[PDB]
């Protein structure tokens, strides 16, 4: 058939490293994209075709009731599983993971026309703020 | 303000590479994920929670006729300027890209529930093959 029309996943991709020395792309830029998943949307309507492709790293998504624990298994993460429990804190939303990491968790809250984020393991804290599109 | 709904664009971050340090992640993975731009997509109902973070390289769209050639962009590809003309040969949807490097082009084609890619640039071939996610 020549429908192409659909989203795909890319299931696998071989000798995409001299392909892309061929086209003198630097071995930084090599590096990231070997690791990338890609999925390509053909939106196609007899001979006109329009597609999409993005090169992706990284995916996760998660989907809890706030106040009710959920067990929550971090692949493509850490690797890990933790007992995971969401919470308001007046306008702060907090999570907490029980689990091997001490003080691991994550607050989110609105801050006028941002979300800012902060994630925190042991000592570490990184700090998130994002604007809505 | 408990209303987190929207569709969130990282605007800075602050010590996630000491985050994922402390997740222990290996080096690798750290040194990928701090050069990539993150999109948060949070849909809120009630006390139903979902968010879904995706970590991407690279955003590509295009638009095309078979058996019109049209001056292209590799926009976040390689970034060249080439004149693309995409043909049937048989069901197979082939593509020779014009420009300053010798023998660029792609063929697509569908077999079942699968679409083979092969990319080509000067003597290298990539093969990829895709699932209708
Ligand atoms: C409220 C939003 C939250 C808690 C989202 C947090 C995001 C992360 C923990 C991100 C993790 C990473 C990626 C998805 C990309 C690769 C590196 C990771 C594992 C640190």
């Amino acid at each position: 058939t020549r429908d192409q029309n659909g989203t795909w996943e890319m299931e696998s991709n071989e000798n995409f490293e001299g392909y892309m020395k061929a086209l003198d792309i630097d071995f930084a830029t090599r590096k990231i994209a070997v690791r990338l998943t890609q999925t390509l949307v053909i939106d196609q309507d007899g001979d006109n075709f329009k597609w999409k492709t993005t090169s992706t790293f990284r995916n996760y998504d998660v989907d809890f009731t706030v106040g009710v624990e959920f067990d929550e298994y971090t692949k493509s993460l850490d690797n890990r599983h933790v007992k995971a429990l969401v919470t308001w804190e007046g306008d702060v939303l907090v999570c907490v993971q029980k689990g091997e990491k001490e003080n691991r968790g994550w607050k989110k809250w609105i801050e006028g026309d941002k979300l800012y984020l902060e994630l925190t393991c042991g000592d570490q804290v990184c700090r998130q703020v994002f604007k809505k599109k």
